[PDB]
DNA sequence: CTGGAGAATCCCGGTGCCGAGGCCGCTCAATTGGTCGTAGACAGCTCTAGCACCGCTTAAACGCACGTACGCGCTGTCCCCCGCGTTTTAACCGCCAAGGGGATTACTCCCTAGTCTCCAGGCACGTGTCACATATATACATCCTGT
């Protein structure tokens, strides 16, 4: 997260098949800049 | 002066993010219509500067000549910033309480301030002198001359 948060420009425009997030508690709230950064990530399937 | 690498740009096509534009709906602020004292414009009148000289005086600008001193280039070499790689660190998070701190809106109200008088005293103007600058008698005062 300390990385994808600010490099989302390169990852957002990608055709991910499975999106996996370990320790999803970092996305506990939608006011933390990660929930937003990771929300619109183009992916087919999502796993928390 | 080329190669020969080697990074750096930099085309160029791609793709969502989000500001730019547009549309809707009221509010308010510019228009309309009309009345009403000024602003200032314009037509004189005055007389103050502004301009235009002219002469005499001489400071000053000026050209020249003539060094010296400062300017520029050169040189040497020697410090202190540049380039770049590593360790450090501060700047971003995210967290976890529970509520206010303060611009913003609004309504009475009421002191303060405009407006508009009439005055009269205090400050622009005319005039009286006094401090500094100016130009001239003067009582000796230094060469010149009869003697």
């Amino acid at each position: 997260y300390k990385l994808v948060l600010q490099d989302h420009q390169a990852f957002r425009r990608k055709n991910w098949r499975y999106l996996i997030l370990d320790e999803a508690q970092n996305i506990k709230n939608f006011k933390s800049q990660r929930w937003q950064s990771l929300l619109n990530f183009n992916s087919q399937r999502r796993l928390l």
